[PDB]
């Protein structure tokens, strides 16, 4: 077993590294460690750390890129297909694809939506990632207070693994994932190395190219990512970190727009969810108008979500074991069919 | 000792996996960990760690569904006899089962109760779980501050164990237990990682499907669950969290 066994894996790391355009910072560090692996007995207690370190270091993609759809004409459709309104964020992504159409190679940026809850902030990134066609990911940071998740540990410790971003980058083979940090403003104070101190080193647009996770210390390029971050309010963020990234402000909706979203997605979205059908559980557009005028006039689009869902489920139970084979919601019933209205119709002096 | 060995623990895990209908995603992580176990020397700190983490990955049910009852009036009996009145909630759950019976497969939701103390808000939960047949579980959050309790720890720490809900879930084989958070108003805040920062990830009606626990990183779909939350006065709850979950006033 002089040439057997060890030669297999040592060749294996070659093969997996062949196709990549390995950066020169790494290519020195790799092969000498492969030599060190070639020296020692397979059962040597260190061998299982080195065999691990290569398995990560051979595996994280190095300059491999998932070519993105570039034409914006077709981008308009898919960007619109799954959300309505929100024109300014649509325009910002259109600008980004425009620039990337201009200067050849793909390139990243950072952004930070923020605004009223339920505007659609978290609900868009999946759409964008389908739009550009760069690989999606998501990574909530809410309440996190341990920097190790953004960094990893030193590999001296048993079982140490690289910071979460590297696990992402392995799991989404392309080098330019659409990372989506989330709920940034509610990130915790860990009272010993809180994460806000960490994030600045990642998110700085110029310094980002040399992020260095503690586990495998070799620098990784990261300009290509398109980070996105969201928060319902933008005061908790420390001042420099607030400086680092653009703050698009998602807008709250208005009752014309609420009705607009209503017919297009919401009612179908839940009618399929409950299994009802057209002509068995019909809703007038005037019922949808009245729900907004009376029962829900808040900036979000969750509240109306719950009204228009409950209105269906009442009909659900009212059919399957009730006496009517088909409900037909009409305005005359709503005051009882959903509860008493919140908003009053301010009609005091008609005389 | 029945010849304890690498291939034996590898088998017992493998056999344990079969009945489950695992998501294709986590199956690959398990297959890598299995090879990494087999190569690893038997007695070493890395080995016992990785064996433990793989044990947890097999222990979590994947796709098991304790049967949800379907009959309405027969459920109405068990929801009526042991708690007088409170027509609102007894009507709500009845509507919900009417839907779940209608659209085939079981499906979760989320909701919350609020009102004067002693109205029975906590009392009704176990009656519900007996009515719909979902396995019960409860865990007060009152006064809790350490966020890790609902998200575990990194697993490279010596004794780290997965967050609370996963412990709730391994013990009761259903993928759809009726978790019953209690006293949401009085979660700890203002000096350590607020649990409220974390709860949004759970209670998001749709995004919960990729809840991601620190210990076992692999996303844990839990959309089928039926959370319930209680709080005698609905003011201390920060607004974004109050958005997620429909209020009901006994
Ligand atoms: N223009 C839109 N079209 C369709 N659905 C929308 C739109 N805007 C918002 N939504 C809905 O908003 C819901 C939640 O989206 P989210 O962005 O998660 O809400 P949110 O604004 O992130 O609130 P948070 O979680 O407090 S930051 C989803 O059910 C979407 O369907
Ligand atoms: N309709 C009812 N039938 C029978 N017992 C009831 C009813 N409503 C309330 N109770 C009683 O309410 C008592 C306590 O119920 P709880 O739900 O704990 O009250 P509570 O409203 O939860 O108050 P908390 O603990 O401050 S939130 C039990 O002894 C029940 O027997
Ligand atoms: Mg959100
Ligand atoms: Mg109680």
């Amino acid at each position: 077993l002089e040439k057997d066994d060890k030669d297999a894996i040592e060749e294996k790391f070659r093969e997996r590294l062949k196709e990549l355009v390995v950066p020169k910072h790494v290519m020195d560090v790799v092969d000498e460690e492969l030599s060190k692996l070639g020296l020692l007995d397979n059962h040597s207690s260190e061998f299982n750390v080195t065999r691990n370190y290569l398995d990560w270091l051979t595996s994280i993609p190095w300059g491999k890129y998932s070519n993105e759809n570039l034409d914006l004409a077709r981008a308009q459709a898919v960007l619109e297909e799954d959300h309505y309104g929100m024109e300014d964020v649509k325009k910002r992504i259109l600008e980004f694809i425009a620039v990337s159409q201009l200067r050849g190679s793909t390139q990243g940026k950072i952004l930070c939506f923020y605004g009223p809850p339920g505007v659609g902030k978290t609900s868009i990134a999946r759409s964008i990632a389908r739009a550009l066609n760069r690989e999606y990911f998501r990574f909530s940071v809410g309440g996190m207070t341990d920097v190790a998740e953004i960094k990893g540990h030193r590999r001296t410790y048993v079982g140490a693994m690289p910071g979460k971003i590297i696990q992402c980058l392995k799991k989404t083979k392309t080098e330019n994932p659409l990372i989506l940090i989330d709920e940034v403003d509610k990130i915790g104070r860990g009272y010993q190395g809180d994460p806000s101190s960490a994030l600045l080193e990642l998110l700085d647009p110029e310094q980002n190219a040399n992020f260095l996770d503690h586990y495998l210390d070799v620098p990784v390029d990261l300009s290509k990512v398109l980070f996105i971050c969201t928060a319902n309010v933008t005061d908790t963020i420390p001042e420099p970190l607030r400086d680092r990234m653009e703050m698009i402000n998602v807008s709250g909706y208005v009752a014309q727009e609420k009705l607009a979203i209503a017919e297009r997605y919401l009612v179908p979205q839940a009618r399929a969810l409950c299994g009802l059908d057209e002509s068995k559980a019909k809703l007038s557009s005037d019922v949808l108008t009245l729900l907004i005028k009376q029962y829900c006039r808040e900036s979000g689009v969750r509240n109306l979500q719950k009204q228009v869902e409950k209105v269906l489920r009442k009909s659900a139970y009212k059919i399957v074991s009730g006496e009517a084979e088909s409900v037909e919601v009409t305005p005359e019933n709503l005051q009882d069919f959903v509860g008493k209205p919140v908003f009053t119709v301010e009609r005091m002096y008609d005389v």
